[PDB]
């Protein structure tokens, strides 16, 4: 009883954990679209100094995604979570 | 021994994991006052365009905040593994 | 071999967990450089209206970063999983 009730909660840690990770990537990816269109936009306020960071006079910041690779890890971890409860009924 | 020691460890990760991601969602939501305020700034500066997205002749990118619902959950999780330290006692 | 399964599960977890947490820090990090960026082409653009700010005749949002706490609090949990690894060996 008390294995499978500290696999349960385990089990529900996870879960909770990884939604939680789910929204922190939904946000980034929310606010990485307007941030990028706002690169967009200084870029054409100033093409012809060559966009924003040649006007400022410095190295070039890009933004580097790892959307997919979050996305991947928390729904294959999901699916893991749900086979797991699973065998604590079998 | 064993059965609340590895009680003890799975509360003090959660909760090391907890704080991490309040770390995260306390930089998304600082981070996303800036960019929302590049955004003003932007319409601001061709607010004779129509604002930023229209001189861009683009689908307009708006912020998705879930910042309410992330904080709950970690709160709401934090309470838990405090009553469950007390149970380990009890 | 019960709970060892249960401590390789909760070390795996935690492991798999940890790394997603460092993949966010990345992402925030890489796009809050994108950002700051864009607010120092912005206060470039409006430099006779001091900047921004003033231009929007608004409260000045800057950008708190944890990158460290965050990076710190990670790499010392991973290494603590290091160690839990060894000992279920042992
Ligand atoms: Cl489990
Ligand atoms: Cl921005
Ligand atoms: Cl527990
Ligand atoms: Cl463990």
């Amino acid at each position: 009883t008390q294995y499978t009730k500290l696999s349960h909660q385990l089990i529900s840690d996870v879960q909770a954990i990884s939604s939680t990770i789910q929204d922190l990537q939904d946000q980034v990816d929310s606010l990485a679209e307007v941030v990028l269109q706002n690169r967009r936009g200084l870029d054409l306020l100033t093409a012809e100094q060559g966009g924003i960071c040649l006007a400022l006079q410095e190295k070039c910041s890009f933004y580097a995604n790892k959307s997919g690779i979050v996305r991947d890890k928390i729904k294959n971890l999901q699916d893991d979570l749900e086979r797991r409860r699973r065998q604590l009924i079998d």
